[PDB]
């Protein structure tokens, strides 16, 4: 079933994760490299790349910086698993970790300095898809044996669709991603898709919205570019993403139980091994 926004504050967020009784959670991000950052900075970061390094912060390390401030307490160990996919080396079939023997980022500090570190030796590439994303994310929550897990995906949304097809039907990318977030749904795990850039955002908002097949609504689309846009203070600003990220958490968390998802191991899932950063 959909589930919508219950919550009009943060405030009521947190309570309606203590009825729930939440005790544990861990985050897990990924961060979109595909070539397709490169312009849709059209409007939203003045036709530079959403990845371009320079004095400013770009949308990625905007959206790295906000998340560490906002959602840190989210992860009980402050040891954060982080994925890059879409660059040259992954295409639209791999993820690699961050580090080289999958050793995590010890807070969001080193999160946004080991991105900083990794994207200017990127070939950005494709094609688009939150398929292997989403299945690093099973294959970690199932071997930590059901422990409850939030992926965060930070990207422009632009994945690989078909254009013009009327049809109703699905590139293999696209599908492949759908795929994905309905198997995913056979495990304790919730996504947040935090979106940089001009978009367009009508797929990101159909993975929100609307699919049929997946056991429970899983997915949570977080505009970050209309946020940060607004003309609110910075603090107002941050608790405005932090009221969005959390939005259908508490539903989800109910959700791993009432379907008993959490802490059972599913074993029918794929082990993803991550690639090694492709960098010196
Ligand atoms: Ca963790
Ligand atoms: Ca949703
Ligand atoms: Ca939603």
């Amino acid at each position: 079933s959909k589930i919508s926004d219950n919550y009009s504050s943060l405030l009521q967020v947190s309570e309606a994760l203590g009825r729930a009784g939440l005790e544990s959670s861990n985050l897990i991000v990924g961060i979109d490299f595909t070539k397709s950052n490169e312009w849709t900075g059209a409007k939203s970061f003045n036709r530079k790349s959403l990845h371009h390094l320079s004095n400013t912060p770009n949308p990625y390390e905007q959206a790295i910086t906000i998340i560490g401030r906002t959602l840190a307490a989210f992860d009980e160990d402050n040891l954060i698993p982080c994925y890059g996919f879409g660059d040259a080396s992954t295409h639209d079939q791999d993820v690699f970790s961050f580090y080289p023997e999958g050793r995590f980022c010890n807070g969001f500090e080193e999160v946004l300095a080991r991105y900083r570190e990794i994207v200017p030796q990127l070939k950005l590439a494709g094609p688009t898809s939150f398929a292997p994303i989403i299945e690093m994310a099973m294959t970690v929550v199932e071997q930590s044996s059901g422990q409850y897990h939030v992926l965060v995906i930070i990207a422009d949304g632009q994945v690989t669709r078909s254009v013009d097809t009327e049809h109703g039907r699905l590139s293999p990318q696209e599908q492949k991603t759908v795929d994905a977030i309905v198997k995913a749904s056979t495990l304790p795990l919730s996504i947040v898709l935090v979106g940089v850039g001009d978009g367009p955002w009508d797929m990101m908002q159909e993975f929100d919205d609307n699919i049929p097949a997946r056991a429970f609504d899983n997915f949570q689309f977080v505009n970050f570019t209309e946020i940060m846009s607004k003309n609110k203070d910075q603090s107002r600003k941050e608790t405005e993403f932090a009221l969005s990220a959390l939005m259908e958490i508490p539903p989800q968390y109910k959700a791993t139980i009432e379907l008993n998802l959490l802490g059972v191991r599913n074993g029918n899932i794929p082990q993803r091994i991550p690639l090694p950063p492709p960098v010196q």
